[PDB]
């Protein structure tokens, strides 16, 4: 009635021998607590990963925990637990390196261990960035090459590097990381030993819930962050082709905006990779709905009707309607100051509808515009006294230099949200909510917003 689990023979920080020749690590500690939480007698063995798979298949072993990536190919043969760890790739450098971006590697030599994801990734992105790829047989040889200056960076797993820095090696992680899809899991033979998987999953949740998980990671130099687990290599994001300031093209004709900058920033923080398609709001809707785009970021209002077919992340922008006046007009300082004035609004908008519904109230006149430019030209030349529009459009127009002012407190009009097709791509909603939370705390969020809407 022993639970026999096999693992790799040397893989720090997941399983390895310390100064006592004692077996220790993240996998080791996690498996041992799971056993205790389940009142299991644990019998670990360390033959090595390939041998572990062979022993599992022969039934000589009950299960495996050895930094095993969960993959659909492997689900043909194994059953996995939930991911217990989500690793990532990045570039390690000596502490005194000034390189911080993958562009910096142009002309440089980069190392990776032979036969690894790090190797593959380097190849897939070599044409882009223009580096040389040196490959190595093990980490010892790779890092000796980093230390001696013969490569300028070395690509490996964040956990492996984080641990080496904890030990006291001359190493740094200045680059972004790339999450590895799938995550690591505990595995049993397919259709067998289900109660082990369920016992692993239930225990794992407790350890996440009671802080014992984070303490184990802290032990090996890893500061547990909220990170979703990617399932694909890259996710496609559709969006509108021109809705400044959220998605639009600047004069170099490259796309930019709050939506672009924020979502890219969210993904960088989570280690996901995104591909944008600025096809148009309705085109984005249909593409997500038809299963040809993974999600959309396109200044989209969150509504109950859309909730019938989309899933939304946490709200990321409070969409407001506000009045624009001439920045030299001292006569409009409140709604009550609008009596005798004519105000412009675009046809068929909420601005339009709101102005109409209060026009009799406050004694102003509403001029309908069909072209946004002719509206703003009319405020500029004084043919109208004021306009109403979405708050961020007016602020961006002001930051771009239009001589406008907003004297009156705005009108709330819903919230923008990131969307996926309902029930699709749940890890993408996760990565949006996690990343958004983090960028709100360090201030990247406000920094992106002020980039487009803060003036003087």
């Amino acid at each position: 009635t022993t639970v026999k689990i096999a693992s790799d023979s040397s893989y720090a920080p997941f399983e390895f021998q310390n100064g006592q020749k004692k077996w220790v690590g993240i996998d080791v500690d996690i498996m041992q607590e799971v056993a205790k939480i389940n009142d299991w007698k644990l019998e670990m063995s360390y033959p090595g990963f390939d041998a572990a798979l062979q022993n599992l298949k022969a039934g000589q072993v009950d299960g495996i925990i050895a930094g095993m990536t969960i993959t659909d190919e492997r689900k043909e043969t194994f059953d996995f637990s939930n991911p217990y760890y989500t690793s990532a790739l990045t570039i390690a450098t000596t502490k005194d390196s000034k390189l911080s971006d993958y562009s910096d590697l142009k002309g440089k030599a980069v190392g990776a261990k032979n036969g690894t994801a790090a190797q593959t990734w380097l190849q897939e992105n070599q044409k882009k960035y223009g580096y040389t790829i040196k490959t190595y047989s093990d980490g010892v040889h790779m890092f000796a090459a980093l230390s001696s200056g013969n490569i300028a960076g070395a690509m490996d797993e964040v956990p492996v590097i984080s641990y080496a820095m904890k030990q006291g090696q001359d190493l740094a992680m200045n680059f972004p990381s790339i999450s590895l899809p799938g995550g690591y899991g505990f595995a049993v033979m397919k259709g067998k030993n289900s109660t082990l998987v369920d016992g692993f999953n239930k225990a794992l949740a407790e350890m996440k819930s009671n802080g014992d998980y984070d303490k184990i990671l802290k032990k090996y130099g890893i500061t547990a962050t909220k990170k979703a687990t990617p399932k694909k290599d890259v996710y496609t994001i559709a969006s509108d082709n021109s809705f400044a300031p959220f998605e639009f093209q600047n004069d170099d004709k490259q796309f930019t905006g709050i939506d672009v900058d924020l979502l890219n920033a969210i993904a960088k923080n989570q280690g996901f990779k995104l591909k944008w398609n600025f096809i148009g709001f309705q085109a984005a809707v249909d593409s997500v709905q038809s299963g040809h785009a993974d999600g959309m970021m396109s200044g989209m209002s969150i509504t109950d009707a859309r909730k019938q077919v989309f899933d939304y992340g946490s709200p990321y922008y409070s969409s407001n309607l506000t009045i624009a006046t001439s920045s030299t007009d001292d006569s409009i300082k409140s709604w009550k100051d609008l009596k005798g004035k004519t105000l412009g609004a675009k046809n068929g908008t909420a601005s339009f509808d709101y102005l109409n519904a209060h026009a009799k109230e406050y004694g102003y006149t509403v001029k309908t515009f069909t072209d946004a430019t002719t509206m703003y030209s009319s405020l500029n030349n004084g043919s109208i006294n004021a306009l109403m529009d979405d708050e961020p459009v007016i602020k961006y127009a002001i930051k771009q230099g239009q001589k406008f002012a907003t004297p009156i407190k705005p009108i709330p009009d819903g919230q923008y949200g990131f969307a996926v097709k309902k029930g699709s791509n749940p890890e993408l909603i996760e990565m949006f909510n996690n990343g958004l939370a983090n960028l709100r705390a360090n201030g990247e969020y406000d920094k992106i917003i002020d980039k487009y809407l803060e003036s003087d």
